[PDB]
């Protein structure tokens, strides 16, 4: 089994693009890639993180269980619809079924690590434990990332989930004073696996793929499977 | 014990997706929990997304899928163009068996008609229904040619002892015409017609869709499904 | 030395798929190999709209040995076209006899269905597939290259096999120029489930007798056509 | 120590830690409690920031104790680096706090940013200081999207070092709360006690109105019992 949960320090942090960028680099090295997003909120607004990964990295095994119209935490969205979340069992078997020899499976949750994905109080962290996934955590390069990062790293270490490293979801065009010290700081805390250019999400499939193959150590990511 | 309905059709573009939405809505209004699974979806560059359709029309949130292909082709063809295999038989059967729970109606939509390959190796919605002991609902047109495609699909169900839950006419013309009205009578002679959905139902808003759907099915038959 | 005719029931995945133009083209390819050809249309509907598949074949292939039986004015399924006209459907026996009367050694006889395989041609629920069992015909099935073709053809093949009516192969009734991606992958997929005997160019039904004749000779494998009757 | 000491942390910078110190200081004062407020590490002076100064202005407290002050509104380590300065020593922060020691006193200690922000070398945080001085922790949160994750993360970092949690406070509550805000409050009250939710705009009130808002914001029995 070769599963990696892609969590992050919160929502709107670059987890989806990182999913796409890793997917579209694992491919370039001839790795088969599936992406799972069990619970997707904000559909009335057009949120579809699976589609975005399909467009950007071309992945095709794109799996999901539940979608809620309202753009809030899954449990909030669920209850503003009057309809439960999936069960831990649905989410765990779904992911585990996705796994193939030679295949990288990426799981994006919703928001940060301890967001409730299933009933009762089940998180991406419980999922990772049950599928023996390592975790890749996506972080901003902005004010607050160090605290949010350390706080996520500890919460992972507390259930003995491996961090496979960090990825800056957006790295500034003019690279900034805060951002630069933040990167030096993060780098001393953990292995920073990639830093994605700031506009990577709005590139075209060829752009993105040259971007992605440049973003990651071909050696670390081939060694994932 | 399981309450899954496979929702199949005589082909692609006959109303399977709108029928799942209408059945789901009618079931929801009867107080039944509904899950909809579409394991494989093609045409994601056309912008095709049936689960999204079902969500908007019927408000179902338990919407499960496994794969999505950009090219508007049969799943196996889409897969081959992309260089990326289809899901696996047991992947589909377990997804579906996991969705299922007591009092819940789980609906499964395939890609195109009954015999389209959805999984490897050479697996169809019919094979899946066998594995899961699901009856199949058959969506038909009202147009010239429906009797043959319909009879042909009903024989394929019977060949593997998958039950027919009945037919639904996915789009009913206004005004009908001589063919449609004749086909409607002729369809009713070979199978129970659970509903005939009015043409253009797919463009209705959720509130309009709900009222149409409550009226399209017999609540007793829907309630009985569970 | 075949002492009786070879009968092919030419069915389709539906109506409008090119059955008639395929009969016409095979009749033509076979006449050019020295085989005498009869074409039979036991149930013709839509005659009040000018539908006449037998006349179409004579126009295109010059075939003159043309056998019909039932003609209903309304363009609908046989059973409904008959009811509308206050007529009845013919009997199974009348159909089989229409066919058996055409018998000569080494003749190729083509029987064009109305619509696809399981259309009711005689009461009660008698189809072209039961006719084929009665006259020991192999089936030639006409398919499109369009979306939906693989399901419809697999459906048609499986129903044939259920009564042990053997398959003589597939014919694409209209083949586009050039083919897009769906068409090209449909043809490859179709060639994995069965022998694809030919793929008539889009607009074949529209050629001159002389053009149509050239087309039909190029369309089929001559060794297949030649072995049809011996 | 003879004092009771509460560290006031948050899910980040800009959540209302300062105005919650102000508000609790004003509520504690009105209950007859001697209050001191302490800010060991202050950044952002270039922008105009003085959290100690702001507390005096809002609440009227005069026992304010500060130590390190940096110009740039960056994390303390980066702020100090940019200024060519050091971070304070650990025993310094602890001294600053101990020296406020008086029987009967409520001492509030505001962190810089969130809980795991480095205040002293090497990676000494408000959490480590809380243990040093036997302080419970008050957690200031937003009612915005992302709050549930950030507070659970914080709550569990406290428990991991057996730092007692004195409760949550929402730093800014919108009168007419949207759907998310209302949902977020109900969910926060499930995982811990919400001691107060300060009206949005609390920090631009005059002293008299700020005192009356503060006495209303908190349960006076809880406040009075912090020095118990
Ligand atoms: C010859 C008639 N004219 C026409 O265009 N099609 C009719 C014959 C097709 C019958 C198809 C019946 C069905 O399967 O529904
Ligand atoms: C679901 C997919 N969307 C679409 O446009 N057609 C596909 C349906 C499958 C049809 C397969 C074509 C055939 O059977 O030949
Ligand atoms: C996916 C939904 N769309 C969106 O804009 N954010 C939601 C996800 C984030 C949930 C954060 C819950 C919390 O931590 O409070
Ligand atoms: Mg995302
Ligand atoms: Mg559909
Ligand atoms: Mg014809
Ligand atoms: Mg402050």
């Amino acid at each position: 089994m070769t599963i990696l949960v892609v969590t992050g320090t919160g929502t709107g942090v670059g987890k989806t693009v990182v999913c796409a960028a890793l997917a579209s680099a694992a491919r370039q090295a001839g790795i088969d890639v599936a992406v799972c997003k069990p619970v997707q909120t904000g559909t009335a607004r057009g949120d579809d993180d699976l589609a975005e990964v399909g467009r950007l990295a071309g992945v095709t095994q794109l799996a999901g269980l539940a979608r809620y119209p309202q753009p809030m935490a899954p449990a909030a969205a669920a209850e503003h619809a009057g309809m439960a979340l999936p069960a831990r069992d649905q989410i765990v078997r779904l992911i585990a079924d996705l796994d193939r020899p030679g295949r990288l499976t990426l799981v994006e949750g919703a928001g940060g690590l301890l967001v409730e994905l299933a009933e009762p109080g089940v998180t991406l962290r419980d999922v990772a434990v049950d599928v023996a996934a390592a975790a890749l955590v996506v972080v901003t390069a902005d004010l607050g990332t160090l605290n949010h990062t350390k706080l996520t790293l500890e919460a992972l270490a507390a259930q003995q989930v491996s961090c496979a490293g960090l990825v800056i979801g957006s790295w500034p065009d003019p690279p900034g004073l805060v951002a630069a010290s933040n990167r030096s700081a993060l780098a001393r805390i953990a292995m920073v696996r990639a830093a994605l250019p700031a506009g990577a999400a709005s590139l075209d499939a060829g752009d993105f793929a040259a971007m992605s193959a440049a973003a990651f150590d071909r050696n670390w990511v081939a060694g994932l499977v």
